[PDB]
DNA sequence: CTTTAAGTTTAACTTTCAGTTTACAT
DNA sequence: ATGTAAACTGAAAGTTAAACTTAAAG
């Protein structure tokens, strides 16, 4: 239906702290894709939980992170649109 | 870049009460889009500022939202993006 | 009921600092008409805020700007009539 | 050049004590329109000059007062506009 | 209670040069009555503050000019005996 | 030619220092009108030469004021008017 | 205190041709009877100034003409006394 | 450092009820591998949780399932040879 | 068919107490293996039965221990592979 | 952001002094 | 007829009050 631009998202997000490290804690210690939920990620950066939870499912509703039922809570992981956005910093890097 | 389905958005959306309010609220008594302040939709939804500015910030991330500088403040008003997404649920209801 | 000259108010407002500069502020940096509250403006030009405050009163008044309430506080925006006003300014200059 | 509602300015001058204040200083005990210098104004209504000298100047901008050089200052009239515009809040009360 | 012959004063102050500047400042350059603060009558005829003030002061006794106030000041036109002894002048000339 | 109210011209010249200090000069301590010379009317009462015979002037072209020639030189009395005029202030006191 | 016999003193006056012409000077071309400065009076009868002002002196000193100041000057008319001795003189002729 | 025959192990499975449904309760409706917490899988097969828990960590150890953090809780997919066990007994049926 | 690292399975049942105490009840008091039937294994540590037999039967699945008929019931020895993994954990101690 | 107070600038009110002319006296 | 004195007129020299604007405080 709609056609988006990779690179006006990663300058967008870029220029946001909290969306940039909700993205990047995703990101592993060797560079790997890996699943969170969203308590790890909140631990994960220094900013509160209401401020993550609520970037993470916002996050979802784009379509930038994926959200599978595991046990009866949620796990997120990049989605292929996550994983081409985290691409652009990379590059940038 | 990226094909976007805007009915799976519409979807996620309307799945999470945080993420359709903070849509929502830039459509106005006659059904006309507006501009608001961050702090204006805060406080049209009953949700923490916390929650509201951080899916606001990540509404325009994801595009639904525009940004434009007003003073030495910014406001927030629906892209053509967001707009498609709203009339998905005007359809709907 | 009543008819008016848009290039006699024009020539008054010229010759009148105050009027002027609270007139142009709704102007932007690419020629585009923008929205404002009371105190961007008066932060804007240089101008005390009494002086701003109740210009953009009368000029409200006048139908030169438009009120709308947006949280609990009003923004302004060029009438048509505004907008025409600002047209002449733009053919001298 | 453009049409004007006499109507509509008086619902909006009413709605703004200062506007209506500076307005009404110019009829008199006997109901006849009377000629002002800024400074009677000022000190007729019990707004701080700044205000007030604001408000007339912007009037005088609307037309609806007139200004006339007299001595080496300015005088100020109601116009037709101005009268009609009165006649509206007499016919209130 | 007493009648007047316009024509003896005409004669009187046309053998008086101060008396007939003060009375021939209030006709304007296209020959219209104009209004006029003490000072502006001072510039404009060669003469001094004391003389010119003392003289538009008698000429308001007589009747010749009207006072009315106007800011916290006084401000000076012909009365309908003064535009007739100005006529006079005028048929002369 | 023209009709005058002996009680308004009183009731302004009662509001001027200088023109009724003029007019009384010329009632004496019995009473009684008398003639002065121009010098004897501003040694009389405590107002600049200037001032005095500016309004001696002034009155003499009212016509409450007669001159007639007396050596080369001037000399002034009250006219009809003049004595009427006093008259006025005589019932006041 | 002491009665006069006003044709004893007309027929004196007739007997000396400077009082005489003196006395007739204040009569004007129609029998009117006028005010003089002494100089007038010099210039008028063909006598030296001395003789004619001596002569005024004393006929004011006689009562036959009055002294009036004028400007910081003098002027002279007949008396009533002066008026009835030029009656005589008008019947004789 | 040591061989393994895949059949052996397969045929092992086979004749033991709570390995089989253990290995088996990781493949989806679909035939798709799927990820479980240890409380699905103690859920989805008709076993206590203490035999299929000890299952679920000796398959662990076996390296049949993999296990990875996520929360402060684990999850459990097949491991490659967990998936080639899997084969064998697709083939089977 | 699959090769096996024997040091990753060592290091897994060395961070699990039930799997690392079924493989150590076959080692003797001298270091010698031993003999056991399912009974006297979940005797000899301190676990249930039901987790000290799903153990010994997905040790058996592994090929870690062996299984042999023996009146009507069963009997369990270590594999040589168990044999193997035993001596990784002796050379630690 | 609005109101009040203080300071500065502009406008208005004119008064005083000097010179010239006229009148009076010697 | 001339000289001196007085009066009047004209020219030159400022102070006070009011209004407006700006800054500070609430």
């Amino acid at each position: 239906f709609y056609t988006l631009n990779i690179a006006e998202i990663a300058e967008r997000i870029g220029n946001d702290d909290c969306a940039y490290q909700v993205l990047m804690a995703f990101i592993n210690e060797n560079g790997e894709a890996q699943m969170l939920n969203k308590t790890a990620v909140a631990e994960m950066i220094q900013l509160s939980k209401p401020t993550v939870f609520a970037t993470v499912n916002s996050f979802y509703c784009a379509g930038y992170i994926d959200e599978t039922r595991v046990g009866r809570s949620k796990i997120y992981t990049l989605s292929d649109l996550g994983v081409e956005i985290v691409e652009c910093f990379k590059q940038k890097a």
